[PDB]
């Protein structure tokens, strides 16, 4: 579907999101 | 310090994003 | 509802995003 | 600058979210 | 039309978040 | 360093992030 397809763009975003967020919360605390 | 805060900003848009796409998907199936 | 509820959360992320961005204006101005 | 312009960036974020969360109880409401 | 304020207000997120990368490379590169 | 890294990956993911929002803004379109 068009919509679920936006949406699984969206949620891979958001996973890649994640990951960034937590390597720069280790580098801050480092 | 403020890397950590921006960090956790990350995170907060990720989940966002997260529930944006949900909400795409639950639009998709009415 | 579904999207109701969502909405709901995200309106709690932009809380939380307002109160980030202040902290991080705090350690600017300090 | 950096810090105050990210502090800009996530209240930015935080309108817009806000915005997807009325246009969210709207397409709720019908 | 909902939807389509939903797709401004992601372009909105995207543009802060261009902003917040710009501001944490000059972070990174001083 | 790292948050070099960091913020080359947020500028990639806010660039799509402006993708998808622009391909939901066709689909609410039409």
């Amino acid at each position: 579907g068009a919509l679920e397809e936006i949406a699984q763009a969206l949620e891979e975003i958001a996973k890649a999101l994640k990951k960034i967020a937590w390597a720069l919360k280790k580098i801050a605390q480092g």
